[PDB]
């Protein structure tokens, strides 16, 4: 029943914190820091998801499936967002800013590195707004697992109703921002097509990680508390 | 410079034909049949792509890269469209209609089989229209490789995004013309484009499956087909 304005406010307040790498330097250390960072972010992801309107109306089983499907995409879009104002680099954490030459030493890394950089550049060129980003991240959560699940059918119906609410919210944001109706449709489409690239990166990133992985159902369930 | 009407018309006109498998059936021959089908389908795909407005304005190198990135997605969405009206089955060809249990025979097949059936069900639930379908397939062609490509390349990406914007305009027009409200127009546009994420997912899993068993068309192969005299 939330208005578009209340949807934005709820998503903005739900934003997780920016974490730091374990601090105080080689390729082995680099991979360890990155894995440790992702593991710590995942906990905060779970708390964020529970505050996306409509998420906790789903069964716990379905909440876990959605997180299983979406967690890597969400880590990636968060990385891409905070790397926007840092051309040519990925800001994994405020104390872990890396460029593509630090990715070359690991096989398969630089390919995913450059895809992430290109997404951040696309974000930059589109002047992605924070209100838009949190809508996009919520769409990934709800959309990524919806096609791979009677009760499931209500659950899927519910997920699609929430997704429609986030679409309404994105259009509302673009309207307040002064875009014409044409520019609203075009920008909406542009933002959602980037999500297919984020899915691709998550698939390639998963392949890369299984070449050197996934949070278990039980772990995700436990974090959901 | 096309209108939405001209865009729809050109896309419908460009549609490839529905091809057949060879004329009892055996699971042992299945992958040979499907590989040959896809091979013959790829030829028509090349000539389809050349007729998608704005595609041949790109360099041959970029045309190849787009097709390299999108060919399996395009085969899959064609499959899903052909199967839409056959619940529980995948209509690879009119004479090659398979169900889930026939996918069991090969390792890792049924997982992808089920994802394709779920996409078919989603198409069916949305009552996807043929005019919407051809727009979606053209978006796949132009979008899937554009983030993995220099002044020429900047010019190419701007062109690709302008053509994608035109297709977006065309999708909205179709929905407006069919009487949907603006709220319903935006909502359906989003619903359609989010399916493309699942199609990308399916393509990556299928690409893994194909390597698990000459797996992709090569650059030079795609370029020979694309680079006509
Ligand atoms: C112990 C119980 C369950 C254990 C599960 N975890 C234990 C292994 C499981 C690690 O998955 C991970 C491991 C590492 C990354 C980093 C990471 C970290 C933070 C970020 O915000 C974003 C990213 C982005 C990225 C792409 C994905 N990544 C990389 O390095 C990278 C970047 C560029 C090019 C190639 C690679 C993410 C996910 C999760
Ligand atoms: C000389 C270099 C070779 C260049 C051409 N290659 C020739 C071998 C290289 C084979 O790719 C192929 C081979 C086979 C398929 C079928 C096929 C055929 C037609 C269709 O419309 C759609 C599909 C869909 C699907 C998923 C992909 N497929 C499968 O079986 C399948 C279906 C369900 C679950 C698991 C698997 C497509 C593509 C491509």
């Amino acid at each position: 029943s939330l208005t578009a304005d209340q949807m934005v406010s709820a998503l903005l307040d739900a934003e997780p914190p920016i974490l730091y790498s374990e601090y105080d330097f080689s390729e082995a250390s680099m991979m360890g820091l990155l894995t440790n960072l992702a593991d710590r972010e995942l906990v905060h992801m779970i708390n964020w998801a529970k505050r996306v309107p409509g998420f906790v109306d789903l069964t716990l089983h379905d909440q876990v499936h959605l997180l299983e499907s979406a967690w890597l995409e969400i880590l990636m879009i968060g990385l891409v967002w905070r790397s926007m104002e840092h051309p040519g680099k990925l800001l994994f954490a405020p104390n872990l800013l890396l460029d593509r030459n630090q990715g070359k030493s690991v096989e398969g890394m630089v390919e995913i590195f450059d895809m992430l950089l290109a997404t951040s550049s696309r974000f930059r060129m589109m002047n992605l707004q924070g209100e838009e980003f949190v809508c996009l991240k919520s769409i990934i959560l709800l959309n990524s697992g919806v096609y791979t699940f009677l009760k499931s059918l209500e659950e899927k119906d519910h997920i699609h109703r929430v997704l429609d609410k986030i679409t309404d919210t994105l259009i509302h944001l673009m309207a307040k921002a002064g875009l014409t109706l044409q520019q609203q449709h075009q920008r909406l489409a542009q933002l959602l097509l980037i999500l297919s690239h984020i899915r691709h990166m998550s698939n390639k990133g998963m392949e890369h990680l299984y070449s050197m992985v996934v949070p278990s159902y039980d772990l995700l369930l436990e974090m959901l508390d």
